[PDB]
Formats: C-alpha cells, structure tokens, sequence
C-alpha cells in the first residue's frame, strides 16, 4: 500500500513510520515545508503508526535527538517515539478491511489529517492549537502537550486495570479533537476502509 506523507506546516518535521519492532519503508525522513515522502507498507502490517518529530538533529551517521517524538536517537525509526506525539494509526487488510485512526493517547505535537487516497471511506483529522491551550501540568518543555498517563503515571490515566473513565485531561483532548482517541477506553473513532487502500497523512493541514 501507499503512504504519501505531506509536511504542510511552515516548520520542518522529521516524519517517522514504525510498527513497533521494525521500520516501515525507510523509517523516517526530513520533510522541509511543502515536501512529500511516499512509502510503501507491506500488506496486512497490523498496528503501524506514522508521526512527526520536531526540533531534531542528526549526524552524518543518522543518530541524534529530537525534542518531540524521538525513536531511540535514530533518523530511521525502527521503534515508536517518545510522547508527546500525535499518532496516525493503522492495521491493513485484517480479514477484508483496513482500520484507521488518529490517537491523542500519547499526547499531541503536530496537527494532522489522515485521509484515504482511494473511495469508500472518510478520513480523520485533529487540527485544533492543542499546544496553545494545553493545560500547564501537561505542557511539555521541549514542545507539545503530553497525555496525563505520561505526566502522572496512574492506573486511572493509563487504564492499567482495564477499567478507567474519562478524566478532565482526556476530555481537554476530546474538546478539541472529537475524531481522535482521547484515552485508552475511548469510544472508538476508528474508520474501516477497504483492504489495500492508499492514504495521505498531512501535517499542519490548515496551514
């Protein structure tokens, strides 16, 4: 399948694409403002993620640091990144359908549109100034708006017992992006698409 990753923000990002224990495609790439990067994701891949990283440095050998979303110091992510990261999430071809979501469960760093480029299903978006508004205790230094489970480390915010409610903090994310997951047991805003669809991720879509 095809992922076209478009940076419509006015600042450079370092896109990432991982499933958790391996890169997707090249696993990451600088995208200056306006630049695009199309990747190939192997059919059926379950649980993949695409995110932006901000304020990075990488050396010649690709190793470095980013202030949001860092995946173990690699330009080319083979693992997931450090919150706060807005997440595009997907599992493809799982019995005749792909399922797409955007998640604020690890926080938010960059607004995002995640729309199918082939018919049948509707995209999802979170474009609101979450970082401009973000509650003080959830602010990150380094940039972005952390989730409560990162900042506090409780069973209720992390949903560790499998029983958790919405919180004042989950609801701050759901007031501003009702189509994105705001905590682990949120009512699903998943989208079911035909198997083997293609997609576009766009950062700073309003921009």
């Amino acid at each position: 399948a095809t992922f076209e990753i478009v940076n419509r923000c006015s600042y450079t990002v370092w896109a990432a694409a991982s499933k958790g224990d391996a890169a997707l495609d090249a696993g990451g790439r600088q995208l200056n403002s306006g630049e695009s990067w199309t990747i190939n994701v192997e059919p059926g891949t379950k649980g993949g993620k695409i995110w932006a990283r901000t304020d990075c440095y990488f050396d010649d050998s690709g190793s470095g640091i980013c202030k949001t979303g860092d995946c173990g110091g690699l330009l080319r992510c083979k693992r997931f990144g450090r919150p706060p990261t807005t997440l595009a999430e997907f599992s493809l071809n799982q019995y005749g359908k792909d399922y797409i979501d955007i998640s604020n469960i690890k926080g938010f760093n960059v607004p995002m549109d995640f729309s199918p480029t082939t018919r049948g299903c509707r995209g999802v978006r979170c474009a609101a100034d979450i970082v401009g508004q973000c509650p003080a205790k959830l602010k990150a230094p380094g940039g972005g708006c952390n989730d409560a489970c990162t900042v506090f480390q409780t069973s209720e915010y992390c949903c560790t017992t499998g029983k958790c409610g919405p919180t004042e903090y989950s609801r701050f994310f759901k007031r501003l992006c009702p189509d994105a997951f705001s905590y682990v047991l949120d009512k699903p805003t998943t989208v079911t698409c035909p198997g083997s669809s293609n997609y576009r991720v766009t950062f700073c879509p309003t921009a």
